[PDB]
């Protein structure tokens, strides 16, 4: 029927003084914590206050018989998400959310509840008019690469698919989840479309989509190669470099989650 | 209050072992199921090539392996 708003500045001592305001406020016993915080909130918060700000949190649930649910968007937590793996004692669940173009990904590392404890479940979920639905990894090993890239070689595994240019490369990379997408850079003019489809790929599919670009002429400057990275993709491969060293360059980026 | 609840069921010849939950500095897994035997009084847990390419190191110029069926040797006495 009602639930209680609460505003806080946008700064670490908010979320320390957190605790003693609640009390001031409201009893904590049987009652719920929803903290929304801003976009890359929790860059800010050094590991060791993390960790002893995460153990007074705990402490706090345990004795008030309160939970606490922290939403936090950000894009660079991966090590931010090591340390809550490391303090998974506190801790009693771990969900992460990427966003895949047409699907959600929900990780959850670990969770405990009454009815049992569940570690390293991997689901699907979709939005549906608002709703979030599940979905009643998968594409990891596949490799998504141009033929240029190549320069003729037939495909070197199953994992492998060839496409004539970067546009329906960028289509089937479109349905494609944790796919490697190899690109072929060939001359000047195709440095700006296929910056703007990097970042198509990089904003509807998220960090677990391995995205790589193969220069194939000395078409490539420094300030193109940074704005490339930018965009979303892992690394440009020098032209100097022979095809097997793109090839070990893709392999590098296998199991890599790009965090920028 | 537990980092680990783990159960052991004597099943005729090999015993079951359930871990309900287990905490550990490498990690936390959970429901795990399986099979240890008791061998001389010891708790022990129970237990082509068309498309594999063997190549020397300097066949890629000294480049890492192609492939997961790529596999590389230094000079061609081992890959012998
Ligand atoms: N050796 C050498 N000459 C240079 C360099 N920068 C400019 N020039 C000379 O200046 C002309 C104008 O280049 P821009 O104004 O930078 O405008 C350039 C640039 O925007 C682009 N472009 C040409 N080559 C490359 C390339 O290898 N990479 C990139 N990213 N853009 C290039 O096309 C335009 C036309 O360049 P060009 O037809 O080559 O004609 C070039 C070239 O004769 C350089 O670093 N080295
Ligand atoms: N401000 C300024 N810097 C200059 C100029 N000429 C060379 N540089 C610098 O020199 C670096 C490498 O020398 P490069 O032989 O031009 O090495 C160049 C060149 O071989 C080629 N290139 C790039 N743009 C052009 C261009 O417009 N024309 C030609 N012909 N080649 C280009 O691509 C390579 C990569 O260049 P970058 O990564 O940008 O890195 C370039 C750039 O920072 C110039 O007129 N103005």
């Amino acid at each position: 029927e009602k639930i209680k708003l609460f505003s806080m500045l946008n700064h670490e001592k908010g979320l320390y003084y957190l605790t003693r305001d609640l009390q001031c406020s409201i009893d904590p016993h049987n009652y719920l914590f929803i903290l929304v915080c801003a976009n890359n909130a929790w860059q800010n918060i050094p590991a060791e206050r993390l960790r002893s700000w995460l153990d007074k949190m705990n402490k706090w649930s345990r004795l008030n018989h309160c939970s606490l649910l922290v939403i936090n968007p950000g894009n660079n937590n991966d090590k931010q998400f090591s340390l809550l793996l490391e303090e998974y004692r506190s801790l009693f669940g771990l969900a992460s959310l990427r966003f895949q173009g047409d699907q959600h990904l929900l990780d959850i590392a670990f969770w405990c509840n009454e009815k049992g404890v569940s570690a390293r479940q991997q689901l699907s979920v979709q939005q549906q008019n608002g709703i979030w639905t599940l979905v009643q990894r998968s594409d990891e090993k596949r490799i998504l690469s141009n033929v240029a890239v190549l320069e003729g070689a037939p495909p070197l595994s199953e994992h492998w698919q060839l496409f004539n240019n970067n546009e329906v490369l960028f289509n089937e990379a479109r349905t494609a989840q944790a796919a490697t997408v190899v690109f072929s850079l060939q001359q000047n003019a195709q440095i700006e479309p296929l910056a703007r489809s990097i970042h198509t790929l990089r904003r509807q599919r998220g960090s677990a989509m391995k995205i790589l670009v193969r220069e194939n002429t000395a078409s490539l400057r420094a300030t193109d190669e940074r704005l490339l990275l930018a965009c979303g993709a892992n690394m440009v491969i020098p032209w100097n470099a022979p095809l097997s060293r793109c090839l070990t360059m893709i392999e590098s980026v296998q199991g890599q989650k790009f965090s920028r």
